[PDB]
RNA sequence: UGUAAAUA
């Protein structure tokens, strides 16, 4: 199976191996997971005529090293450290398998890193392949990385077909483990024309949205990223359930980031709405204190305070004090207040 | 003291 030559490569008898002493044996050593490597050390310390000679016997057979668990590594080099004429004939190589590859495990890689070096013709080419399986890129392992790098990588305007895609299933997608990835690239790149409708959904579904697994991430996302316009209409679902969110184990996420980026009147009225409301004997402050995920809304809310508001949250934490120390997680917020004192 | 992505 193995030729002499990588045979005897692979035992070492080669100390010396050079590039060019592999003639007639790129694909094989290709394949293998030295040979590879050994390639791979020599492309990016090697003269364009030794690069050609490595290329002229990878290109025919391209296909087969980008779904190869070592050969992948070959062809990526040639998208990065190849030349503008070596990137331009690969293009052509994955040309009717751009589907195929994005969802292979080796390809997804390579369609990856092809979209990143080569020009907007060849990219929209590749994009337009996808036309129709959106989702089912979306929704794959191998897919969803590809997607996310069309969003970085290609003009907004080759996108708007995932764009149509999403329309409607934007609360089904937040919630998906790869499409809220998607979802975030979407909102960092493509068009006010394109995100609006997207935004919208989002702020339709805030509600069960904030206590997602996964849907929590989009509306952080937004919260750190959007406009003041998307972050109040977030802010206002918050409002009224601080107590309660600041409790949960992934909407604390999101009202941390609440506190955080909302606008001055925003933040005190949140920071407030715990000060004021009362949680049967005591505080909510209080009760946000001894949880296991609100001590850390309460410690975020010491952090951005107005220094007028940290004074009227030390005086709601000063009386229990003490009593802080008997409580798993209250002992924490003691910790916060040395800093403060 | 608390939540998310892929190859030797």
């Amino acid at each position: 199976g193995r030729s002499r030559l990588l045979e005897d490569f692979r035992n070492n008898r080669y100390p010396n191996l050079q590039l060019r002493e592999i003639a007639g044996h790129i694909m094989e050593f290709s394949q293998d997971q030295h040979g590879s490597r050994f390639i791979q050390l020599k492309l990016e310390r090697a003269t364009p005529a030794e690069r050609q000679l490595v290329f002229n016997e990878i290109l025919q057979a391209a296909y087969q090293l980008m779904v190869d668990v070592f050969g992948n590594y070959v062809i990526q080099k040639f998208f990065e450290f190849g030349s503008l004429e070596q990137k331009l004939a690969l293009a052509e190589r994955i040309r009717g398998h751009v589907l195929s590859l994005a969802l292979q495990m080796y390809g997804c890689r390579v369609i990856q890193k092809a979209l990143e070096f080569i020009p907007s013709d060849q990219q929209n080419e590749m994009v337009r392949e996808l036309d129709g399986h959106v989702l089912k890129c979306v929704k794959d392992q191998n897919g969803n990385h590809v997607v996310q790098k069309c969003i970085e990588c290609v003009q907004p305007q080759s996108l708007q077909f995932i764009i149509d895609a999403f329309k409607g299933q934007v609360f089904a997608l937040s919630t998906h483990p790869y499409g809220c990835r998607v979802i975030q690239r979407i909102l960092e790149h493509c068009l006010p024309d394109q995100t609006l409708p997207i935004l919208e959904e989002l702020h339709q579904h805030t509600e069960q949205l904030v206590q997602d697994q996964y849907g929590n991430y989009v509306i952080q996302h937004v919260l750190e990223h959007g406009r003041p316009e998307d972050k109040s209409k977030i802010v206002a679902e918050i409002r009224g359930n601080v107590l309660v969110l600041s409790q949960h184990k992934f909407a604390s996420n999101v009202v941390e980031k609440c506190v955080t980026h909302a606008s001055r009147t925003e933040r005190a009225v949140l920071i407030d709405e715990v000060c004021t409301m009362n949680d049967g004997p005591h505080s909510a402050l209080y009760t946000m204190m001894k949880d296991q995920y609100a001590n850390y809304v309460v410690q975020k809310m010491i952090d951005v305070a107005e220094p007028g508001q940290r004074k009227i949250v030390m005086h709601k934490i000063r009386p229990h004090i003490a009593t802080l120390r008997k409580y798993t997680y209250g002992k924490h917020i003691l910790a916060k207040l040395e800093k403060y004192y």
